[PDB]
């Protein structure tokens, strides 16, 4: 199989990003915030970002953080998963 990816690793989604805010000026305000979460900032795309993480911890402390965090002016929202679209579909149990 193709569609689909397995890493230990752990990428973080952010969203809710000031888009008006130079990317430039956003970045680095995350960059500091994923520093310290054990984490890196691989890309920052629209008003959403991208991050890399070693393990799910390291990923959440970063999304329990970032997600109450205001890079300017305004809340971000980081999740684990893509909002790119939304179904109530119940499956998928959470296992280890």
């Amino acid at each position: 199989g193709s569609s689909g990816s397995s890493g230990c690793h752990t990428l973080l989604y952010v969203y809710n990003l000031p888009a008006n805010k130079d990317g430039k000026s956003v970045s680095n305000r995350l960059r500091r915030l994923s520093d310290n979460c054990g984490g890196k900032v691989l890309s920052i795309t629209g008003c959403s970002a991208i991050l890399r993480f070693i393990n799910q911890d390291s990923a959440e402390r970063a999304q329990k953080r970032m997600e109450n965090e205001d890079v300017f002016g305004n809340r971000i929202i980081v999740s684990f998963t893509p909002k790119n679209r939304e179904l109530c579909e119940t499956s998928g149990p959470s296992s280890g």
